[PDB]
């Protein structure tokens, strides 16, 4: 069985690496060809924190603007957030901001949330500066990591550590 089970949702614009961000935590794998998510998609995968078996199911959104009817919908069940941006395209990270009136306007008040600013394996395209995204979640009280599912770099911290701050919030 498990201890906990949260539900985890990740949202950002289309093409930020959302898909491959959990690709490489559900199956430690990086595939390059886009292949962009139609309405909505999910993975399952169980981790153990201080001794107790987190089940996390966590939710794939479908960045397009055409699927927020869809994604609106799976704001409410959500424990926790990741807000995704692409560390190449800067209206990604400019767009993390009307994400985060998204989420409050929807989810539940208390859901925790965590940005991610990815693909930073390609420092050679980068656009957002790293103080630049550190400064932002700084703005939202939010924590912040750079990621890169295709190097696998912060992608388990990530998850672990918000499922560490979801169990923290539950267990007080
Ligand atoms: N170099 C590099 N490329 C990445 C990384 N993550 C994703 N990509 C590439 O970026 C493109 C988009 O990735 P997706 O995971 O499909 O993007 P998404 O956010 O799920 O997009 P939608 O499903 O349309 O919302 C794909 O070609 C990926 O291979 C990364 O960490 N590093
Ligand atoms: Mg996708």
């Amino acid at each position: 069985t498990y201890d906990y089970l949260f539900k985890l949702l990740l949202i950002g614009d289309s093409g930020v690496g959302k898909t491959c961000v959990l690709f490489r935590f559900s199956e430690d794998a990086f595939n390059s060809t886009f292949i962009s998510t139609i309405g909505i998609d999910f993975k399952i995968r169980t981790i153990e924190l201080d001794g107790k078996r987190i089940k996390l199911q966590i939710w794939d959104t479908a960045g397009l603007e055409r699927f927020r009817e869809i994604t609106t919908a799976y704001y409410r069940g959500a424990m926790g957030i990741m807000l995704v941006y692409d560390i190449t395209n800067e209206k990604s990270f400019d767009n993390i901001r009307n994400w985060i009136r998204n989420i409050e306007e929807h989810a539940s008040a208390d859901v925790e949330k965590m940005i991610l600013g990815n693909k930073c394996d390609v420092n050679d395209k980068r656009q957002v500066s790293k103080e630049r995204g550190e400064k932002l979640a700084l703005d939202y009280g939010i924590k912040f990591m750079e990621t890169s599912a295709k190097a696998n770099i912060n992608v388990e911290n990530a998850f672990f550590t918000l499922a560490r701050d979801i169990k923290a919030k539950m267990d007080k």
